[PDB]
């Protein structure tokens, strides 16, 4: 195959983070580029399909605002290479760091993100976990998405556990995925509602649910229907556009929320008239 | 798979002409170029140009070549690529003469490098360097492609393409030549030969060995490296010159050194 990168070619530098994911390391490799590498020893079946379905996922995009796929090797590890992302995410910039940003660029955070959605579900990818940690902002002018925390051990029980591990996603998950009375309750209208949510996080400047105290008091109710975001601490110049985009990507009835043509066509309208 | 159905890529404004055809900005989930070809049925050579078009972009995933996003074929035969915002890096040194840092000149040379060692890696030879193929994208980021008008190659001939040695006198140390002419373009602010008139003069003279790049030209901040380097991807015999991956490595040092 065209994609695979002879061992060797790679120098693989500097280790940036490891956990559930495997571990991600800056390289070398015409240029700068991500190492994602999903064993050290003797990779198991599991390991050898989720690297088989990443690289599968990956291979499929082509677009500015998605992470540039650009190859793997087999040995003597399992990697995973695309570019090297140089920044910092949405979720680092709202939360952990105090960036005031202009509306103009909230708005083209949006309108980019809204760019790669619609692309990846163009090519029939749900992405399964949009939120604001996974919106990369490169070189501060360049939306990125993508998973940048996906575990390779899937559970296989539809259960309670499950919320621990996925304790960085809960405040971005739709109802019908909290209650999970699907066995895969993910859709294209799931990744919508995630996106309500980061709307929610740039309208805002905060994190939804910012005086509820526990995690498991937020999946209860939103898993009941009794908690919804306060939509009134929008800033003073939300746009109206944004206030009713939210609020319909937010929708509690998965197929009453807008498909992403609908979504970036609006928030092109709105980055226009802004403009 | 890559071919996009009729229909989805709303064309917009007509940019210019491009290696073969006419080239429109678009909209399909964000902006987008579309290169088409505007006749209602392709001769057999466009059908090739375009075959081999596609095939080579294809084989490319990288931060500093122009991404290829998808093709069609009907009703007419059309190239997908991202948009590109800002403007080539002739613009910038030759019209605009936009005023770059030296840092920024060294980063825009390593950029280059990186894209040009990732298409000989690949097997690619570009066949038509120049500043005008490298694009600024978002004023920072190199995008190489090969852009024909939508953003005139005798500069950037090494003397055994400009003087017609043969049928096909291109290699990997063609482009090397190339790049040397781009780093001389960066370093001098200067397209070279700028003093001379006649086309016909730089044809005969960079052909026979006796008109070169004026390396005098440099700026006093110029590297001493770089110059070396340039100096030796201007190399008038073919053999002499460095491969990519050799320029590439030497950048990446004299850039690490300046800062
Ligand atoms: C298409 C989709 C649904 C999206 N969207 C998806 C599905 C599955 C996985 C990924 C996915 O993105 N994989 C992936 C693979 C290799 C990596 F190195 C990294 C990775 O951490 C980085 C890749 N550059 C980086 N620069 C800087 C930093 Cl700090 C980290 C990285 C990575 F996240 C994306
Ligand atoms: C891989 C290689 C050897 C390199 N390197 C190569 C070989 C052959 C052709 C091309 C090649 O680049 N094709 C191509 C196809 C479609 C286009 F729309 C455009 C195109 O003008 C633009 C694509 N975005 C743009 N943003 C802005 C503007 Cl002003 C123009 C464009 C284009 F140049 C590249």
């Amino acid at each position: 195959d065209d994609w695979e990168i002879p061992d060797g070619q790679i120098t693989v530098g500097q280790r940036i983070g490891s956990g559930s994911f495997g571990t991600v390391y800056k390289g070398k490799w015409h240029g700068d580029v991500a190492v994602k590498m999903l064993n050290v020893t003797a990779p198991t079946p599991q390991q050898l399909q989720a690297f088989k379905n990443e690289v599968g996922v990956l291979r499929k995009t082509r677009h500015v605002n998605i992470l540039l796929f650009m190859g793997y090797s087999t040995k003597p590890q399992l990697a995973i290479v695309t570019q090297w992302c140089e920044g910092s995410s949405l979720y680092h910039h709202l939360h952990a760091s105090e960036t005031k940003f202009e509306m103009k660029k909230l708005i083209d955070i949006a309108r980019q993100t809204a760019r790669g959605m619609d692309y990846l579900h163009a090519k029939s990818i749900i992405h399964r976990d949009l939120k604001s940690n996974n919106i990369f902002l490169h070189e501060d002018n360049t939306v990125k998405i993508g998973d940048f925390g996906l575990a390779t051990e899937k559970s296989r029980w539809s259960g309670s556990h499950q919320f621990e591990q996925l304790s960085g996603s809960i405040l971005w998950m739709a109802p019908e995925v909290i209650r999970m009375q699907d066995s895969n309750p993910y859709s294209f209208q799931s990744d919508v509602y995630a996106f309500g949510i980061v709307l929610y996080e740039l309208m805002t400047g905060q994190l939804p649910y910012s005086n509820i105290n526990n995690r498991d008091q937020i999946i209860e109710m939103v898993g009941r229907g009794s908690l919804s975001p306060d939509l009134s601490k929008v800033r003073s110049n939300c746009p109206k556009r944004m206030k009713r985009l939210m609020a319909e990507c937010l929708k509690k009835k998965r197929d009453e929320r807008p498909s992403f043509p609908r979504i970036l066509a609006e928030i092109e309208e709105l980055a226009r008239e802004l403009s």
